[PDB]
């Protein structure tokens, strides 16, 4: 209703331009031909410009009509690429709203479209790390429930990789604990990158895990090494302990020593043992040798025959060779004990002969009234008295020999009464 | 009215063409607005091409009819300067035709001017090379500036009237150059003027003909005929002078057709002839009157010798010896006529004179034969007779001369002496020796 005034309006000027061209014309005066050329001239170029108007707005209609196809299309084809409803039915399809309807629509279906795909590659991503530290592994327009499953499994890689992390950091804990335990120092590569580097930056596959499973079996297969063998030393120095004296402060000063799987505590388990065993060593030297002291003792009181029995000779001396002694010194006492009054009268019997020879040597000497000890009838008179006691003695322990004779079978000696008497003898040709 | 229905039909197609852009609208779409902006311009630019056209149509007749009255001022102007009538027509009552005739008239009459001018011009370049000639002003009112056709036609008047002229003088000139040419021809005088020069060596079309010029050609054509009547009269004179020696003397008809044939006009040396030839017959008569007197004078002499012995009484003729006026000859016949009609009246007197001395020897001869110491010639008888004769002849005559001696002495004249005083001393003297020889033989003897 204005355009049309508008028109309406043109249309009245271009009138009146008429009208004053032809009044023009008149006045000057042109003799209608040439009038009838300048107006066809006229019309001519006002045809001209209203033909380009024209033929410029079909044109713009032509522009809108393609645009529509071209948009029906591609927007008929991004609803398929995608699942969604194509938008419609407004019920005006003015040419110009409804080309900006298909062609924002279309728009947005490329936006999503990017924004889907992008997100395919970023979670493409995502899923190349997570199976590049796990170790356990076209791609072009995709859907809504293949990001959603997709996404799923993501978060569970995400998860079994935190159950990984977690796992492997108690395990490398545990691993340091025994290692240090052990007083040893990460040497092998894998157990360098377990427990030195560390920093997650260890992988996390299958294969790893295993590992690492089977080198903390090996640890604490060395630590349960190192308890049995320590154990068993302590009992070893318990074995020790029972068989001692052991007062209670040297126990409770050991008492340190009963601890661990420590290779301190391991040696000096060993030291306790080897010293202890080489002390009680000692004592049974010690208390054989002194055996063999009161062995010396009774062998005089009763020299091939004592050399017979012997076998102390060497370093061997233990509980065996102790009883050994200890059964032969008490033998040797049990006979003793019982020939006593036979091996006293012996003794007496050489005391008496020693010092009858010397009261016999003092009578001698004619120097006795010049050089000599006081009292000559009490030397004299006491002679006479072991010259009494001299053959009794002889004689009481003459029925003596013959009974040991009768229960010792074989003969008995002494230094290689045959001596006896042949010292007699000597007494008796001396004073010839 | 078909202009009009064109137009109303431009008319329905624009509303067509606006009924088919909305026609477009409607089958797409559109707003209001964008198609009313367009419709706009769509006003605007039909509102700018028809007020284009427009403006330039305008201008147009503006333009036609500033002109109109600018050629209609400068055809008032050059209606003004020359004098024509602003011509026109009422039929044509439109603007166009009116222009275009007016600057039509306008290029027509700058033409008329511009001939004009040209033709003024050239009537100039004429006019200043004829009175140059005519040694004369010869100029009009004549504005250079400002033409009129009464005036061109009595400039053109004017000018051929000096062409007339112009011939006319120069006719004059050469026939008076002609007649001059001829006399001096004649007369025989080089130019010794640069004038003269001016007008035969300096030859055609150099002669100024004013009419000073003209009157000094005419002034050397009376110098010419002064001098030749100058000559003419001379030899006017000569002519006299030769027919009157001829009627002085002899003049034969032959001779004088000699002369005549030698005889021309007064042209040339014939001056320095006939003068000749005057002195010439002056000297022929010179010669005649001499030749005759001294034929006279030997006649003189002789009539003398035949009488007058005296050299005294010769002398007292006095002039004899003068040398040849008429004077002198009548002289000469006057005193020749006494003489001759004086001695003729005593012819005989002096013949009986001459014949006394003429037997005075005769007879000496024959007495000095007589003496004769020789004793010679035949015939002595005869000598003898003719001796006595002669004896006897003398007396006879002696006393015949005595008398007419006395008889003339005594009233013709006073006295008389031949050959010296006492004429007849001579006689006696002559008798005197004669008588001593007389004496001197009879002494001998």
């Amino acid at each position: 209703r204005r355009s049309e005034v508008l028109a309406e309006e043109s249309i009245v000027c271009l009138q009146k331009a008429l009208n004053h061209l032809r009044e023009i014309w008149e006045l000057i005066g042109i003799p209608e031909d040439q009038r009838l050329q300048r107006t066809e001239v006229v019309k001519k170029h006002i045809k001209e410009l209203l033909d380009m108007m024209i033929a410029e707005e079909e044109s713009l209609k032509e522009r809108l009509i393609k645009s529509i196809s071209v948009c029906q299309k591609e927007l008929n084809t991004l609803c398929s690429e995608l699942h969604v409803e194509p938008f419609q039915e407004e019920g005006e399809t003015t040419i110009l709203q409804l080309e900006k309807d298909l062609r924002t629509q279309v728009e947005l279906m490329r936006k999503q479209k990017k924004e889907r795909k992008q997100e395919l590659k970023l979670l493409q991503e995502q899923d190349q790390e997570l199976c590049e530290i796990l170790c356990m592994p076209s791609a072009s327009v995709p859907s809504l429930e293949e990001l959603n499953q997709f996404r799923q499994h993501v978060t569970t890689l995400r998860e079994t990789k935190a159950s990984r992390r977690e796992e492997f950091v108690s395990i490398k804990r545990q691993i340091i604990l025994c290692m240090e335990e052990l007083d040893h120092t990460p040497d092998t590569s894998f157990e360098r990158d377990v427990v030195c580097e560390d920093e997650d930056a260890f992988c996390l596959s299958l294969e790893n895990i295993a590992t690492l499973q089977k080198l903390l079996r090996q640890l604490e297969m060395q630590k349960s090494q190192n308890e049995a063998v320590c154990e068993g030393l302590r009992t070893q120095i318990r074995e020790l302990w029972d068989r001692l004296q052991i007062p209670e402060e040297e126990r409770e000063a050991v008492a340190t020593i009963m601890s661990g799987s420590k290779a301190k505590v391991r040696k000096a388990l060993q030291l306790e043992v080897d010293r202890l065993e080489e002390l009680k060593m000692q004592n049974m030297k010690k208390v054989i040798e002194a055996i063999r002291v009161e062995l010396v003792q009774y062998w005089d009181q009763c020299q091939e025959q004592r050399q017979a029995f012997a076998p102390f000779c060497a370093e061997d001396y233990t509980e065996s060779l102790l009883q050994l002694h200890d059964a032969e010194i008490v033998r040797l006492k049990n006979y003793y004990e019982v020939h006593k009054e036979l091996f006293e009268g012996v003794q007496k019997w050489e005391e008496t002969w020693r010092l009858f020879l010397e009261f016999e040597r003092k009578a001698s000497d004619p120097n006795r009234f010049t050089n000599r000890g006081g009292n000559l009838l009490k030397e004299e008179k006491q002679r006479a008295k072991l010259q009494k006691m001299l053959p009794k003695l002889e004689e009481e322990l003459k029925a003596r020999i013959e009974l040991w004779e009768q229960e010792h079978s074989k003969a008995f000696m002494v230094n290689g009464m045959e001596y006896v008497a042949e010292q007699w003898e000597m007494h008796r040709l001396e004073k010839e």
